[PDB]
C-alpha cells in the first residue's frame, strides 16, 4: 500500500462548554471550516478526514469538498479518546502508511502555513512526532507537585532561578500533531520519542473552550 | 539576641513597568499600603520594616507607623534580588533570630488573615519555608525543555503529555505574596526556599500580582466586590 499523508480532523457535534461548538462562526466561517481551509491551503496531505457523530456536521465537511468517517456515539460520548478515534478513522479508510495529522477545529488561528512549516520538521527516516507548542507565562521548573505534602519540579533553586538561567519552556497547543502512521498505531498515542516541536506565538494558539474565546479569536483576526 | 519575627517589605520607588508602582493608590490606599495594612493586621510580627531607597516610600511607610531601611542604590538596581535585599534589612536593624518574613507590596490582594494562616504553618522545629502558592492553568508536567536550538525534551515522562489532569499531582507556583522562614536558616541559606518548604495555598484571583495598569483595576474591581 503506497504511503499516504493523512490529515483527521475529530469535529464531534456535541461539546462540554459551546453547544455546537465545532459549527459555531468565526468570521463567518465555522471553526470546522477553518480548519478544513488550513488542511487544504497546505497541501501537505492526499487525504483530509473530518471524523464525527452528527449529520450537522457532516453535511459541513461536505460542503468543504474533504471526506466525512461516521463516528459510532461510543466514539464520540465525553470519555471517547481523541486516539482512539484517529485510530478508527485510520481503518475506516483502509491506511496504515505513511503520515496522520490530527488538527483539531478548536484552533482556528492555526493556518495552511503553520501546517506547512510544522511538516518540514518531520523526520521520514526517525519518525518522532511534531507537535505544536507556545511558550509557558509561568517557568514549569518553578513550580511544585503535591504527594503528602509539596515537592520541588526539579530542585529548590530552581525556584529562585530567573528564566534567563533556566532552559526554555514550551507546552503543546493542541492545534497539530503529525505522526508516522505505523508508529501512532503501533504505539495508540499522538506522542512518539524523538518529538519535535513547531514553536507557534500565544496569538496564534488560541484554544476555543468559551464564547469568550470566540470573541478574542475573532479579533485577533 | 531575643528572637523576633520581622516582617520585609521591600518597596524601591521607581519602576520600569508601572511609574512609580509601589505608592500607586488602589481604592484610596497605596500598594504599599495594603501590603503594610496586612502586616499589622495579621498581628505576627514584632517589627515590620519597609525598605527602600527613596523618599517618596519613606514618608509613605512612616505615615503608618512602621520602620523604614534605606537601601543604597545597588540594592535597588533592576538586577538587585530580594534575597540580598532582606538581608541588608535584618543586617541593618541586627535581628539575626526568630523568624523573617518577605511581604511584596505588589500582591495587594494577600491580607492580614492570609499572613495568619500562612504562618499556622510555619514548624519552628523543623524551620522549613512556608511559601503562598497558587494552582497552575497549564500543568507543568505537560511542558518540554529546549535542550539545543531545535531539541527539546519533557519535563518528565513523554507520556504524561497525553495523561488526563486527575491522574496528575496537583501542581503549584509561588505566587510572591508571602515567604515565611526562620531567621539563621534564611542567612545560612541566602535563599527563600529552605527544606523542607510548606505551601499555604491561595486562589488565583487573591494571588494577584501588579505588574500594569490593567491588573490594577482588576485588583479594584475585585475588592469592589
Ligand atoms: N473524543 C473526542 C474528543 C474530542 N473531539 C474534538 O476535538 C476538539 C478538541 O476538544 P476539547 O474538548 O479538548 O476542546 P477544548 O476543551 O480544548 O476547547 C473538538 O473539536 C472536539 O469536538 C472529538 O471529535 N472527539
Ligand atoms: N530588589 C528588589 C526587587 C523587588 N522589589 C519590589 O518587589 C515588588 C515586585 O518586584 P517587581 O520586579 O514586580 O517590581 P518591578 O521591577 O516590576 O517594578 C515591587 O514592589 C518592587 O518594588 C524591590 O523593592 N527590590
Amino acid at each position: 500500500m503506497e504511503k499516504q499523508n493523512i490529515a483527521v480532523i475529530l469535529a464531534r457535534q456535541n461539546s462540554k462548554g459551546l453547544p455546537l461548538k465545532n459549527l459555531r462562526k468565526m468570521n463567518g466561517i465555522s471553526l470546522l471550516g477553518h480548519t478544513i481551509n488550513a488542511a487544504i491551503s497546505s497541501k501537505c496531505f492526499d487525504r483530509i478526514i473530518v471524523s464525527t457523530d452528527g449529520g450537522l456536521i457532516a453535511e459541513e465537511a461536505k460542503n468543504f469538498g474533504v471526506e466525512v468517517v461516521l463516528r459510532p456515539a461510543e466514539l464520540a460520548s465525553d470519555t471517547a479518546s481523541s486516539i482512539s478515534g484517529v485510530i478508527h478513522a485510520l481503518e475506516t479508510i483502509g491506511s496504515n502508511s505513511g503520515t496522520v495529522t490530527l488538527l483539531q477545529p478548536t484552533s482556528p488561528l492555526r493556518t495552511g502555513a503553520h501546517i506547512r512549516e510544522a511538516f518540514s520538521l518531520f523526520d521520514e527516516k526517525i519518525k518522532g512526532s511534531v507537535v505544536s507548542a507556545c511558550p509557558m507565562e509561568h517557568h514549569p521548573l518553578k513550580t511544585l507537585l503535591q504527594i503528602n505534602e509539596y515537592a520541588p519540579m526539579r530542585h529548590l533553586s530552581d525556584l529562585e532561578q530567573p528564566r534567563q538561567q533556566l532552559p526554555q519552556a514550551f507546552r503543546p497547543n493542541g492545534a497539530i500533531y503529525i505522526n508516522d502512521t505505523a508508529s501512532l498505531i503501533a504505539n495508540n498515542c499522538f506522542f512518539i520519542a524523538p518529538t519535535k516541536l513547531y514553536i507557534m506565538s500565544h496569538q496564534d494558539s488560541i484554544d476555543i473552550d468559551t464564547e469568550l474565546d470566540l470573541q478574542q479569536a475573532e479579533n485577533i483576526l
